[PDB]
């Protein structure tokens, strides 16, 4: 069926691939912004490449080794530091999830970059985060944070032990005179999780 493997290096192009595309076709904040992939390769390619290269992401493979779903994971140290291709389409974004980094770790924290699914219903998120949590153990962080976008995302974290530490309301939310979130109607929040290890 499909394997849980840990990404590693030979997997960079298909994990870039599949979380621009999961988050065009599925993620709220991406959708409310009209993101094409080239949008989103453009902005997050840097950390998608850097969650592979540390070494805490996973995936679920299928019989040929495509990318079914997976989870995109990176130390909060490098992510506090991290370098995005800026461009006027993601900016309001940016201005979003600015909000939340007021809430900073005070020790080792791993940080979730990106969950996805492309086959859903079936369990493999839920698993992807059950392993980030055991890695994160293993590794001696005390911190899962994860920037929660999504209300089933919101509600599996919180299954599996989350506590939210900030949120903004998308409806009304400005980018100067903008409202670039108010489209978004199958959220209301979006949040800042964190689990203690
Ligand atoms: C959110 C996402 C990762 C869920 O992945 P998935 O593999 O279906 O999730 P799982 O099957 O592990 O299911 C997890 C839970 O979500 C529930 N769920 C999944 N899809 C759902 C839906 N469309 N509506 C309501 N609940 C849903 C499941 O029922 C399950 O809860 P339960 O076990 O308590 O019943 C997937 O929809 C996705 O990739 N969305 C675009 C990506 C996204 O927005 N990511 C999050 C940004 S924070």
């Amino acid at each position: 069926m499909y394997t849980l493997i840990k990404l590693t290096s030979e997997y960079t192009s298909r994990a870039i691939s599949f979380t621009s595309r999961n988050f065009v076709a599925s993620e709220p904040t991406s959708i409310a912004l009209k993101l094409t992939t080239c949008d989103f390769t453009t902005s997050f390619q840097n950390i998608m490449k850097q969650c592979v290269d540390y070494g805490h992401s996973f995936a679920f493979v299928d019989a040929d080794d495509n990318i079914k779903a997976q989870i995109l994971n990176i130390p909060y140290d490098a992510y506090e530091n991290m370098h995005y291709g800026n461009i006027r389409e993601t900016d309001p974004m940016f201005d979003l999830f600015g909000n939340l980094d007021s809430y900073t770790p005070d020790d080792k924290c791993l940080y979730v970059f990106a969950i996805g699914s492309e086959v859903t219903g079936k369990g493999l998120a839920t698993k992807l985060l059950k392993k980030t949590i055991e890695e994160s153990s293993s590794h001696g962080f005390k911190y899962i944070y994860g920037d929660c976008t999504n209300i089933i995302s919101q509600n599996m974290f919180e299954k599996h032990g989350f506590e939210t530490v900030g949120s903004v309301k998308y409806k009304g939310y400005q980018y100067g005179i903008t409202k670039p979130f108010d489209s978004i109607n199958c959220t209301e929040y979006i949040k800042r999780m964190v689990k203690t290890i």
